[PDB]
């Protein structure tokens, strides 16, 4: 039997995760690929370097039918090795437990692998507090029983049911915070019934490759060589996330790209209230929908390294190029970033946030509160933040 390799994520991280296995797997030329990564295109010249390399679109959370078109192109005995956003499992896998059901004689799963989507999981875990834990399982992987029938997918508990996946096939989770699962009471029956099946992610599977896969992988996530050179910099280092707009009284862009400049002062500036030091290399990583407004933050700060908005702070990550200290406007990037790397996060204001209360009840604030991963003193409320 054929093993044909399916790398599925709408998103972000799992994705990368994903870039990370095909780049570690890149001396074969000829394995069965098929890349369903919204966010990444792949450049031709490294898709020409490769044979039997297909492409899917997804389309609300789900590979294409195009996905049917591309396996029909494999006659034989096939197993599937199928990589997944957790959050977003049960569609992805959708069409192919559906072209698995309909060709029962001959496709088979030989395995899933599992990344978080990102503080969506975890966000999504809290509100299942309260509920017996035990019995949501079983149920769960009662109605997958029923489902590899396709007689489901009509799960009592969505969020349950992404973690049930074991009772079918095998599988490996790989989770942001292990730390959440192990210390969530409530969610000890899903801890102890997940066994050896979840690892913590792995953020060094870069460190361990070669220079010219290193290089591969860098070319995959589109992170280009001066990007890199500025962040290798043998100085401590500061990036400020940037953000869009939000309730400032005023529809005037300029204006928000303004404040965000006095926000960043307060950390750069021995005058501003966060200030982190004379001897911090300061950066700004602008937020991807940031536009032009990313492009006067860049032409009105003084000696600032501008990050390309399209990198993401999960790649900084991956790659072992994250600063000293993230600090500027609140984004669910946090959630991810090592406690003793978090300066402050300043929360601007909008219907849900209108003070520091309502910043420390944000889902994934409370959720990084719980894990001791931020202490409330480094939630800001925007306002509290004087002109500089
Ligand atoms: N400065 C920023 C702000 C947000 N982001 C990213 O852009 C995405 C959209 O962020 P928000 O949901 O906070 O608007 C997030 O997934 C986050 O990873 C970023 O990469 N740099």
């Amino acid at each position: 039997m054929k093993t044909i390799t399916l790398y599925l994520d709408p998103a972000s991280l799992p994705a990368l995760n994903q870039l990370m296995d095909f780049t570690q797997n890149n001396e074969d030329k000829t394995h069965p690929r098929i890349f369903g990564l919204s966010r990444f295109k792949i450049p031709d010249n490294i898709i020409t370097q490769y044979q039997n390399i297909h492409f899917v679109e997804l389309k609300d959370n789900r590979p294409t039918e195009a996905l049917f078109t591309i396996l029909d192109q494999y006659p034989g005995n096939i197993e599937l090795n199928i990589h997944l956003n957790i959050a977003h499992s049960v569609q992805l896998i959708r069409p192919i437990l559906a072209y698995r059901f309909k060709h029962l004689d001959r496709v088979s799963i030989q395995q899933l692998n599992l990344y978080d989507d990102g503080s969506m999981e975890y966000v999504d875990l809290e509100k299942e507090e309260n509920k017996d834990i035990s019995a949501e399982i079983k149920q769960a992987e009662k109605q997958l029983s029923h489902y590899l029938l396709t007689g489901k997918i009509k799960f009592d508990n969505p969020t349950i049911a992404r973690y049930v996946w074991q009772s079918a096939f095998p599988v490996k989770y790989h989770f942001l915070s292990t730390d959440y699962f192990e210390k969530a009471e409530f969610l000890q029956p899903l801890k102890e019934y997940l066994a050896e099946n979840y690892q913590k992610m792995d953020w060094t599977a870069y460190q361990q490759l070669t220079p010219e896969q290193q290089a591969f992988y860098l070319t995959l996530v589109g992170f280009n060589d001066e990007v890199k050179q500025s962040l290798e910099v043998q100085q401590a280092k500061f990036i400020f996330t940037g953000t869009t707009t939000w309730e400032g009284n005023t529809d005037v862009r300029e204006y928000y790209a303004q404040q965000q400049l006095n926000l960043l002062n307060h950390f750069t500036q021995a005058e501003g209230d966060l200030f982190i030091g004379d001897h911090y290399k300061i950066y700004f990583k602008g937020h991807p929908r940031g536009g032009e407004i990313n492009d006067y933050i860049l032409n009105n700060a003084k000696n600032i390294t501008n990050i390309p908005a399209n990198i993401s702070f999960e790649v900084l990550m991956m790659t072992g190029l994250l600063p000293d200290k993230v600090g500027g406007v609140a984004s669910s990037l946090y959630f991810s970033l090592p406690k003793e790397k978090i300066s402050h996060i300043i929360f601007t204001s909008n219907k849900q946030v209108k003070s520091k209360e309502d910043a420390l009840n944000n889902p994934y604030v409370k959720v990084m509160r719980r894990l001791g991963i931020i202490d409330e003193s480094q939630v800001i409320f925007w306002d509290s933040l004087k002109q500089l």
